[PDB]
Protein backbone atom coordinates (compact mmCIF):
# COMPACT_ATOMS: atom_id res chain seq x y z
CA UNK A 1 0.00 0.00 0.00
CA UNK A 2 1.75 2.97 -1.49
CA UNK A 3 0.89 6.45 1.16
CA UNK A 4 -1.03 9.06 0.03
CA UNK A 5 2.23 11.21 0.54
CA UNK A 6 3.98 9.79 -1.58
CA UNK A 7 1.28 10.25 -4.84
CA UNK A 8 0.78 13.56 -6.73
CA UNK A 9 -3.13 14.01 -7.11
CA UNK A 10 -3.76 14.99 -10.66
CA UNK A 11 -0.95 13.08 -12.17
CA UNK A 12 -0.05 9.66 -12.83
CA UNK A 13 3.17 10.45 -10.73
CA UNK A 14 4.60 9.15 -7.20
CA UNK A 15 7.91 10.69 -5.55
CA UNK A 16 10.15 8.35 -3.66
CA UNK A 17 7.76 5.26 -4.22
CA UNK A 18 9.71 2.29 -5.21
CA UNK A 19 9.10 -0.30 -2.73
CA UNK A 20 5.38 -1.01 -3.24
CA UNK A 21 5.85 -3.09 -6.68
CA UNK A 22 3.78 -1.41 -9.38
CA UNK A 23 1.67 1.16 -8.05
CA UNK A 24 -1.92 1.24 -9.68
CA UNK A 25 -1.79 4.15 -11.80
CA UNK A 26 1.67 5.16 -11.96
CA UNK A 27 2.50 5.85 -15.17
CA UNK A 28 6.35 8.28 -14.21
CA UNK A 29 8.30 7.26 -10.76
CA UNK A 30 10.49 10.46 -9.56
CA UNK A 31 13.00 9.87 -6.99
CA UNK A 32 14.47 12.83 -5.29
CA UNK A 33 17.94 11.82 -4.12
CA UNK A 34 20.23 8.57 -3.95
CA UNK A 35 19.38 7.67 0.00
CA UNK A 36 18.29 4.05 0.62
CA UNK A 37 15.08 5.18 2.38
CA UNK A 38 14.51 7.06 -0.44
CA UNK A 39 15.46 4.45 -3.70
CA UNK A 40 14.92 0.78 -1.75
CA UNK A 41 13.24 -1.20 -4.53
CA UNK A 42 15.29 -0.05 -7.91
CA UNK A 43 17.27 -3.04 -9.55
CA UNK A 44 18.17 -3.77 -13.05
CA UNK A 45 15.13 -5.48 -13.40
CA UNK A 46 13.12 -1.87 -12.80
CA UNK A 47 11.19 -1.19 -16.49
CA UNK A 48 9.33 1.75 -15.57
CA UNK A 49 10.06 5.54 -16.04
CA UNK A 50 12.24 7.14 -13.60
CA UNK A 51 12.64 10.75 -13.49
CA UNK A 52 15.70 12.65 -11.50
CA UNK A 53 18.69 14.74 -11.26
CA UNK A 54 21.89 13.40 -13.45
CA UNK A 55 23.72 12.38 -10.38
CA UNK A 56 20.91 10.26 -9.13
CA UNK A 57 21.30 9.17 -12.58
CA UNK A 58 24.79 8.64 -12.99
CA UNK A 59 24.35 6.56 -8.88
CA UNK A 60 21.30 4.60 -10.74
CA UNK A 61 23.27 2.95 -13.20
CA UNK A 62 26.73 2.55 -11.79
CA UNK A 63 25.75 1.25 -8.30
CA UNK A 64 22.14 -0.35 -8.57
CA UNK A 65 22.62 -1.34 -12.58
CA UNK A 66 19.28 0.26 -13.74
CA UNK A 67 18.98 0.08 -17.57
CA UNK A 68 19.94 3.47 -19.13
CA UNK A 69 16.76 3.85 -21.38
CA UNK A 70 14.82 3.74 -18.10
CA UNK A 71 17.03 6.00 -16.78
CA UNK A 72 15.28 10.35 -17.25
CA UNK A 73 17.63 12.59 -15.92
CA UNK A 74 16.52 16.15 -16.03
CA UNK A 75 18.52 19.31 -16.11
CA UNK A 76 18.25 21.69 -12.77
CA UNK A 77 16.27 25.16 -12.96
CA UNK A 78 14.88 24.18 -16.20
CA UNK A 79 10.87 24.26 -17.30
CA UNK A 80 10.33 20.59 -18.48
CA UNK A 81 7.63 18.06 -20.10
CA UNK A 82 6.70 14.92 -18.32
CA UNK A 83 3.82 12.95 -19.49
CA UNK A 84 1.75 16.57 -20.72
CA UNK A 85 2.71 18.17 -17.46
CA UNK A 86 5.81 21.02 -16.51
CA UNK A 87 7.82 20.24 -13.94
CA UNK A 88 10.65 21.91 -12.54
CA UNK A 89 13.63 20.51 -10.51
CA UNK A 90 15.42 22.68 -8.05
CA UNK A 91 18.66 22.20 -5.55
CA UNK A 92 17.17 20.98 -2.40
CA UNK A 93 20.54 21.35 -0.32
CA UNK A 94 20.66 17.79 1.19
CA UNK A 95 23.29 15.38 -0.41
CA UNK A 96 24.84 15.36 -4.02
CA UNK A 97 22.23 15.23 -6.78
CA UNK A 98 19.25 15.85 -3.98
CA UNK A 99 16.49 18.00 -5.97
CA UNK A 100 12.98 19.37 -5.08
CA UNK A 101 10.32 19.34 -7.57
CA UNK A 102 7.59 21.76 -9.01
CA UNK A 103 4.63 20.19 -10.46
CA UNK A 104 2.16 22.58 -12.67
CA UNK A 105 -1.39 20.56 -12.94
CA UNK A 106 -3.44 21.13 -15.91
CA UNK A 107 -5.97 22.92 -13.57
CA UNK A 108 -3.68 25.53 -12.25
CA UNK A 109 -2.86 24.24 -9.00
CA UNK A 110 1.17 24.21 -7.87
CA UNK A 111 2.60 21.66 -5.63
CA UNK A 112 5.93 21.89 -4.29
CA UNK A 113 7.56 18.18 -2.89
CA UNK A 114 10.79 19.02 -1.24
CA UNK A 115 12.30 16.01 -0.76
CA UNK A 116 14.48 15.83 1.67
CA UNK A 117 16.10 19.63 2.02
CA UNK A 118 17.81 22.05 4.66
CA UNK A 119 15.55 25.27 3.78
CA UNK A 120 18.37 28.34 2.94
CA UNK A 121 17.02 31.98 1.86
CA UNK A 122 18.39 31.21 -1.23
CA UNK A 123 15.50 29.61 -2.14
CA UNK A 124 13.56 32.51 -2.27
CA UNK A 125 15.54 33.62 -5.53
CA UNK A 126 15.19 30.29 -7.57
CA UNK A 127 12.18 29.98 -9.68
CA UNK A 128 10.02 29.17 -6.41
CA UNK A 129 9.86 32.83 -6.39
CA UNK A 130 7.95 33.27 -9.71
CA UNK A 131 4.33 32.00 -9.18
CA UNK A 132 1.78 31.18 -6.14
CA UNK A 133 2.43 27.33 -4.67
CA UNK A 134 -0.80 25.55 -3.32
CA UNK A 135 0.05 22.59 -2.27
CA UNK A 136 3.39 21.75 -0.24
CA UNK A 137 5.17 18.35 0.14
CA UNK A 138 7.21 19.12 3.37
CA UNK A 139 10.80 17.52 4.91
CA UNK A 140 9.31 17.93 8.63
CA UNK A 141 12.53 15.66 10.27
CA UNK A 142 13.20 18.20 12.92
CA UNK A 143 9.98 20.22 13.31
CA UNK A 144 10.20 20.89 16.79
CA UNK A 145 11.48 24.02 18.80
CA UNK A 146 14.57 22.03 20.41
CA UNK A 147 16.34 21.19 17.23
CA UNK A 148 18.53 24.28 16.92
CA UNK A 149 22.10 23.36 14.84
CA UNK A 150 25.01 25.69 13.90
CA UNK A 151 25.50 26.33 10.48
CA UNK A 152 27.30 23.67 8.43
CA UNK A 153 29.98 26.92 7.62
CA UNK A 154 31.10 27.24 11.86
CA UNK A 155 31.00 22.75 11.87
CA UNK A 156 33.54 22.73 9.02
CA UNK A 157 35.79 25.56 10.98
CA UNK A 158 35.71 23.46 14.17
CA UNK A 159 36.32 20.35 12.72
CA UNK A 160 39.19 21.46 10.30
CA UNK A 161 40.81 23.69 13.46
CA UNK A 162 40.53 20.64 15.48
CA UNK A 163 42.25 18.21 12.81
CA UNK A 164 44.76 20.85 12.33
CA UNK A 165 46.16 21.18 15.61
CA UNK A 166 46.10 17.71 16.40
CA UNK A 167 48.18 16.70 13.56
CA UNK A 168 50.50 19.49 13.77
CA UNK A 169 50.98 18.70 17.13
CA UNK A 170 51.57 14.85 16.63
CA UNK A 171 52.61 14.17 12.65
CA UNK A 172 52.07 10.31 13.66
CA UNK A 173 48.64 11.15 14.24
CA UNK A 174 45.37 9.36 11.50
CA UNK A 175 42.26 11.63 11.06
CA UNK A 176 39.05 8.89 10.37
CA UNK A 177 35.78 10.08 9.26
CA UNK A 178 33.04 7.85 9.49
CA UNK A 179 30.09 7.47 6.78
CA UNK A 180 27.15 5.40 5.50
CA UNK A 181 25.58 6.98 2.64
CA UNK A 182 26.47 10.09 0.30
CA UNK A 183 26.14 13.52 2.16
CA UNK A 184 28.60 15.30 4.49
CA UNK A 185 31.22 15.23 1.90
CA UNK A 186 32.47 18.39 2.80
CA UNK A 187 33.42 17.49 6.95
CA UNK A 188 36.06 14.77 5.30
CA UNK A 189 37.39 17.20 1.89
CA UNK A 190 38.23 20.15 4.42
CA UNK A 191 39.93 18.20 6.64
CA UNK A 192 42.01 16.87 3.67
CA UNK A 193 42.55 19.77 1.85
CA UNK A 194 43.80 21.91 5.11
CA UNK A 195 46.45 18.74 6.16
CA UNK A 196 47.50 18.52 2.25
CA UNK A 197 46.46 14.95 2.30
CA UNK A 198 43.75 13.01 0.02
CA UNK A 199 41.08 11.15 1.63
CA UNK A 200 41.84 7.31 1.52
CA UNK A 201 38.29 5.10 1.31
CA UNK A 202 37.38 1.59 -0.35
CA UNK A 203 37.21 0.73 -3.82
CA UNK A 204 33.25 0.74 -3.49
CA UNK A 205 33.02 4.33 -1.77
CA UNK A 206 35.67 5.30 -4.24
CA UNK A 207 33.46 4.52 -7.16
CA UNK A 208 30.03 6.14 -5.57
CA UNK A 209 32.14 9.22 -5.18
CA UNK A 210 33.13 9.59 -8.63
CA UNK A 211 29.58 9.35 -9.72
CA UNK A 212 28.95 12.76 -8.44
CA UNK A 213 30.48 14.88 -10.76
CA UNK A 214 32.29 17.16 -7.65
CA UNK A 215 35.14 19.47 -9.29
CA UNK A 216 38.40 18.41 -8.95
CA UNK A 217 37.81 15.10 -7.30
CA UNK A 218 40.57 13.09 -8.42
CA UNK A 219 42.66 15.37 -6.73
CA UNK A 220 41.20 14.66 -3.16
CA UNK A 221 40.37 11.11 -3.17
CA UNK A 222 42.00 7.94 -3.73
CA UNK A 223 41.73 4.22 -2.86
CA UNK A 224 45.65 3.89 -1.44
CA UNK A 225 44.85 4.29 2.17
CA UNK A 226 49.21 4.10 2.83
CA UNK A 227 49.57 7.44 1.17
CA UNK A 228 46.90 8.50 3.06
CA UNK A 229 46.24 10.28 6.67
CA UNK A 230 42.42 10.95 6.08
CA UNK A 231 40.69 7.62 6.00
CA UNK A 232 36.68 6.83 5.33
CA UNK A 233 35.79 4.51 6.88
CA UNK A 234 31.69 2.94 7.45
CA UNK A 235 29.97 4.30 10.18
CA UNK A 236 29.53 1.01 12.19
CA UNK A 237 33.42 1.05 12.26
CA UNK A 238 33.33 4.78 14.56
CA UNK A 239 33.36 3.19 18.11
CA UNK A 240 37.06 2.32 20.42
CA UNK A 241 37.01 -1.72 19.04
CA UNK A 242 36.78 -0.61 15.47
CA UNK A 243 38.93 2.16 15.66
CA UNK A 244 41.59 0.40 17.72
CA UNK A 245 41.66 -2.64 14.84
CA UNK A 246 42.14 0.04 12.32
CA UNK A 247 44.99 1.15 14.11
CA UNK A 248 46.57 -1.99 14.30
CA UNK A 249 46.40 -2.71 10.49
CA UNK A 250 48.36 0.55 9.09
CA UNK A 251 51.54 -1.10 10.67
CA UNK A 252 53.15 1.63 13.25
CA UNK A 253 52.64 4.68 10.73
CA UNK A 254 50.55 6.04 13.37
CA UNK A 255 50.02 5.95 17.03
CA UNK A 256 46.93 8.08 17.51
CA UNK A 257 43.50 8.44 15.98
CA UNK A 258 41.77 11.69 15.98
CA UNK A 259 37.88 10.43 14.48
CA UNK A 260 34.78 12.27 13.11
CA UNK A 261 31.12 11.11 13.48
CA UNK A 262 28.78 13.70 11.16
CA UNK A 263 25.64 12.84 13.24
CA UNK A 264 22.61 14.82 12.32
CA UNK A 265 21.46 16.28 15.78
CA UNK A 266 22.59 15.49 19.43
CA UNK A 267 21.14 17.03 22.65
CA UNK A 268 24.60 18.82 23.42
CA UNK A 269 23.01 21.44 21.15
CA UNK A 270 20.44 22.44 23.62
CA UNK A 271 22.89 23.08 26.15
CA UNK A 272 25.87 24.01 24.36
CA UNK A 273 28.03 25.67 21.75
CA UNK A 274 29.66 24.44 18.80
CA UNK A 275 32.83 25.58 20.38
CA UNK A 276 31.95 23.82 23.68
CA UNK A 277 32.17 20.34 21.56
CA UNK A 278 34.42 18.30 23.55
CA UNK A 279 35.12 14.48 22.64
CA UNK A 280 35.21 10.80 23.82
CA UNK A 281 38.44 9.85 25.09
CA UNK A 282 40.15 5.99 25.30
CA UNK A 283 43.82 6.30 26.05
CA UNK A 284 45.28 7.02 22.34
CA UNK A 285 41.79 7.41 20.64
CA UNK A 286 39.50 10.54 20.45
CA UNK A 287 35.94 10.46 19.03
CA UNK A 288 34.38 13.82 17.74
CA UNK A 289 30.18 13.83 17.48
CA UNK A 290 29.18 16.93 15.33
CA UNK A 291 25.97 18.36 14.43
CA UNK A 292 26.36 18.51 10.55
CA UNK A 293 22.89 18.62 9.22
CA UNK A 294 21.69 18.04 6.08
CA UNK A 295 17.93 18.71 7.16
CA UNK A 296 16.40 22.21 8.26
CA UNK A 297 16.43 23.38 11.89
CA UNK A 298 13.14 24.01 13.24
CA UNK A 299 13.62 27.85 12.47
CA UNK A 300 14.85 27.43 8.94
CA UNK A 301 12.07 25.46 8.02
CA UNK A 302 9.28 28.14 10.22
CA UNK A 303 10.95 30.75 7.28
CA UNK A 304 10.24 29.23 4.50
CA UNK A 305 7.45 27.79 5.14
CA UNK A 306 6.13 31.71 6.44
CA UNK A 307 7.68 33.27 2.98
CA UNK A 308 6.06 30.32 0.87
CA UNK A 309 2.59 30.64 2.04
CA UNK A 310 0.85 27.36 1.11
CA UNK A 311 -2.59 26.76 1.30
CA UNK A 312 -1.99 23.06 2.63
CA UNK A 313 1.37 21.47 4.49
CA UNK A 314 1.30 17.54 3.80
CA UNK A 315 4.32 16.24 6.06
CA UNK A 316 6.98 13.49 4.69
CA UNK A 317 8.40 12.86 8.37
CA UNK A 318 7.35 11.77 11.24
CA UNK A 319 3.67 11.12 10.04
CA UNK A 320 3.39 7.35 11.93
CA UNK A 321 2.27 8.32 15.25
CA UNK A 322 -1.05 10.60 16.68
CA UNK A 323 1.13 12.93 18.58
CA UNK A 324 3.91 13.34 16.12
CA UNK A 325 0.88 14.66 13.65
CA UNK A 326 -0.85 16.46 16.04
CA UNK A 327 2.35 18.64 17.00
CA UNK A 328 3.23 19.34 13.78
CA UNK A 329 -0.44 20.80 12.78
CA UNK A 330 -0.45 22.67 16.03
CA UNK A 331 3.19 24.39 14.65
CA UNK A 332 1.96 25.27 11.43
CA UNK A 333 -1.14 27.33 12.20
CA UNK A 334 0.65 28.80 15.09
CA UNK A 335 3.08 30.06 11.58
CA UNK A 336 0.09 30.90 9.93
CA UNK A 337 -0.99 32.69 12.95
CA UNK A 338 1.81 34.79 13.38
CA UNK A 339 1.93 36.40 9.73
CA UNK A 340 -1.61 37.33 10.06
CA UNK A 341 -3.59 34.52 7.68
C1 LIG B 1 -3.76 25.49 6.51
O1 LIG B 1 -2.43 24.97 6.51
C2 LIG B 1 -1.47 25.60 5.69
C3 LIG B 1 -0.92 26.85 6.33
O2 LIG B 1 -1.13 27.03 7.52
N1 LIG B 1 -0.20 27.64 5.51
C4 LIG B 1 0.45 28.89 5.85
C5 LIG B 1 1.47 28.91 6.81
C6 LIG B 1 1.91 27.68 7.57
C7 LIG B 1 2.08 30.14 7.10
C8 LIG B 1 1.73 31.32 6.46
C9 LIG B 1 2.43 32.62 6.84
C10 LIG B 1 0.72 31.25 5.49
C11 LIG B 1 0.07 30.06 5.16
C12 LIG B 1 -1.01 30.07 4.10
NI1 LIG C 1 17.86 11.82 2.75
Amino acid sequence: TCPFYKKIPGTGFTVDAFQYGVVEGCTAYFLTHFHSDHYAGLSKHFTFPVYCSEITGNLLKNKLHVQEQYIHPLPLDTECIVNGVKVVLLDANHCPGAVMILFYLPNGTVILHTGDFRADPSMERSLLADQKVHMLYLDTTYCSPEYTFPSQQEVIRFAINTAFEAVTLNPHALVVCGTYSIGKEKVFLAIADVLGSKVGMSQEKYKTLQCLNIPEINSLITTDMCSSLVHLLPMMQINFKGLQSHLKKCGGKYNQILAFRPTGWTHSNKFTRIADVIPQTKGNISIYGIPYSEHSSYLEMKRFVQWLKPQKIIPTVNVGTWKSRSTMEKYFREWKLEAGY
